């Protein structure tokens, strides 16, 4: 951490509009003024993140009452492209991992992945996320519309 060119910040109604925009560019579907109100309410499960004072990615999370367990879910998660590798996206995880462990009562943490993204399933797997589902048509509008649910268990 010393020594590092990364930082993330609070999401505040300042900075919301910067998030989005990060967010249009960053992941292919659109998210709608309910997403955007309900990450002004989840504190610090909503983050920007920040290379050289440059905000340049953001997560997005939520907790899940689903399947009888209290889970996180992990809406978004990402950072511009030629920022990528350099150890950004790990920030934003073990953020969201802290936060959990402090918490103590979540049973895991999950998120959906377009079976494409190659990328993302190398990121997730490293920390201990498997692949536990493919869901078939999950996207609505996006080619291959197929999503793998990634999850990390907690318990
Ligand atoms: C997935 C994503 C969040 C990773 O963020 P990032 O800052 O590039 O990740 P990091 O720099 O912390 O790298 C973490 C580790 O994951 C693995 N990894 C990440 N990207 C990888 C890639 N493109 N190919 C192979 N391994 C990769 C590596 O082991 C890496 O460690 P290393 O650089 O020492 O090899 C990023 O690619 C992204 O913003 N993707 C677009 C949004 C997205 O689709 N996210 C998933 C939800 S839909």
């Amino acid at each position: 951490s010393k020594g590092s060119r990364i930082e993330l910040g609070d999401v505040t109604p300042h900075n919301i509009k910067q998030l989005k925009r990060l967010n249009q560019v960053i992941f292919p579907v659109s998210y709608n003024d309910k997403f955007y109100k309900d990450v002004l309410e989840v504190g610090e499960l909503a983050k920007l993140a920040y290379f050289n004072d440059i905000a340049v990615g953001a997560v997005c999370c939520r907790v899940d009452h689903s399947q009888n367990q209290k889970r996180l879910y992990i809406m978004t998660l990402g950072c511009l492209a030629p920022y990528r590798r350099l150890g950004i996206g790990t920030k934003m995880l073990n953020h969201v991992l802290n936060i959990c462990e402090k918490d103590g009562t979540f049973d895991n943490i999950y998120l959906h992945v377009q079976i494409s993204n190659e990328s993302a399933i190398d990121f997730y797997r490293k920390f201990g996320f498997e692949i536990i589902e493919t869901k078939k048509n999950y996207y609505k509008r996006i080619e291959p519309a197929d999503a793998h649910v990634l999850q990390k268990n907690l318990k």
